[PDB]
């Protein structure tokens, strides 16, 4: 009973957080095995930020210039390299708390947990999604760079995001753990506007199924629709077009509830056209799109 | 930038979760030092549930009937006792991962993180609040009993909740770590209806301050009000009455933003009387009440 915006238990990732300081800048790093991963902008000053040449700035840095601290103890840096927008600091000690892990590059619509950190110390955990415009709507202040996003499959942590920047509009941009930014963002203090933040249709439908499973059924109607008809409505409301791949992934939710995917689309179409009329669904007065079909199945079944 | 429903990092609590089985019932337990805390209804069958005499049922149980497993290894139970609605199983081994901790009994309006668990294994973490009717709106399935609620002050975990039951309305009830239920609930499968779930006014105001700090300012108006005038409106809308204690706790938010507490009350009064008009505040189309003034300061300042 009940349905909450739930994050993964953060302990496995907490054991990886370290502090990285270069010159006068301090941010977070991720220590896995004998490598510490952090945003390459740790080497920049408040003058380099406008148009930094990272390869040139890195020439002036040696292993001893990167101060890496895990708790109250210092790690010895024995190598460093730049991979895309991240730095990989080789240390002389493998992290004894290294969990089983993978580096994954997620697609828009996919959700993940963020362990926000400051000075290598975890402050909180929340759930968010890679938006269709490749931004994330996080909660990050100065010092949070290097905080990571991840998913967990039983004992394996799949790291998908590293925090690098805040756009002038208060939304967030970052990279995968290979240092490649999601979307067109660059690690520079320049004009970077985000595209249309469309709604993740498949996630809204998954959340409507979660609502039905939890007893909120007022929005179920006597109608059905087609993918093409539904998509005309989705385009009008800045919703992502629904594909047969999305219909297929909603199969287990349709099977559990007995509500055909296209019938749920017709309920969503009416909600888009008529609004909620001051009513709520799972404690929300808007259509929630940061639960994937997999998240709904996981939470509704109790996967650990 | 950004404001999220953020939970505490769960690692310190993950290290305390164990599985407790008695007869054919399995739920979660909390292992701190050499004691494992769990709901006393672990001793009940699906016949005892209607009207259990716990003292009588416990007479038929010995130390060896409580199976306690921490990961894949079994703990030896050398004592057991009942304290209110919880059982305390003394084990022969102190939990090596015991964090610094306290047991606190929270008041309605206070928020905490929940680490939902099944079979002693953590499934997720979310944030919630002790409602004014002493229920919590969680996400719990069968097997989640014994999952705990907590707050963290730097290195000390303050445990405030242990999950015991779901009411027929899908809301949740439980105890503090001394085994005393919040509210009038009893650990019995009987008719237990919840009282009015009023809105936590001081938390809504704190969240309006968080919105202003994060740039969502459309709701700020040219009006002010008094505590008595505001409270007439709060009563009409099933909001908790605001006191000078609440005004005082909002002082730091008023000081940071320069918006007098009574001016923010007047903005909230207009939002109650006029609605949101299809607009949003911090990504919500309703007034959020599960962030305390302390939560807002913490998240807006980056406390670790
Ligand atoms: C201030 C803040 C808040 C939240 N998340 C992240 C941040 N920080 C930033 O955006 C840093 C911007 C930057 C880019 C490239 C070089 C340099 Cl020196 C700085
Ligand atoms: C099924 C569920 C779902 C979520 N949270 C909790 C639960 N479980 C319950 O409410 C258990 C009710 C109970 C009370 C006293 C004795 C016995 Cl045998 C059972």
């Amino acid at each position: 009973s009940g349905f909450r915006k739930m994050a993964f238990p953060s302990g496995k990732v907490e054991g990886c957080m370290v502090q990285v300081t270069c010159g006068t800048t301090t941010l977070n790093g991720l220590w896995l095995d004998d490598v510490v991963y952090c945003p390459r902008h740790v080497i920049c000053t408040s003058e380099d930020m406008l148009n930094p040449n990272y390869e040139d700035l890195l020439i002036r840095k040696s292993n001893h210039n990167f101060l890496v601290q895990a708790g109250n103890v210092q790690l010895r840096v024995i190598g460093h390299s730049m991979q895309n927008c991240v730095l990989k600091l080789k240390v002389d000690t493998a992290n004894p708390k290294t969990p089983k892990y993978k580096f994954v590059r997620i697609q828009p619509g996919q959700t993940f947990s963020v362990l926000a950190c400051y000075n290598g110390s975890p402050s909180g955990v929340y759930q968010c999604a890679m938006r269709p415009n490749f931004t994330i709507k996080g909660s990050f202040l100065n010092g949070s760079c290097g905080s990571v996003g991840f998913n967990i499959d039983y004992d394996c942590v799949s790291f998908c995001y590293m925090h690098h920047m805040e756009l002038p509009t208060g939304v967030h941009a970052g990279t995968d753990l290979e240092g490649n930014f999601y979307g067109p963002f660059v690690d520079r203090q320049t004009a970077q506007a985000a595209g249309t933040d469309t709604t993740i249709t498949v996630n809204v439908l998954a959340w409507l199924y979660a609502a039905v499973i939890n007893g909120d059924r007022w929005f179920l109607n006597r109608f059905t629709t087609t993918l093409n008809d539904f998509n005309l409505v989705a385009m009008k409301y800045n919703y992502e077009p629904l594909t047969q791949d999305h219909v297929d992934i909603l199969g287990p939710l349709s099977a559990q509830t007995g509500i055909a995917v296209l019938d749920m689309c017709a309920s969503l179409k009416e909600l888009l056209q008529n609004g909620m009329n001051g009513r709520t669904i799972l404690g929300s007065a808007l259509l929630e799109d940061e639960f994937t079909p997999f998240d709904v199945v996981r939470q509704c079944s109790g996967v650990t």
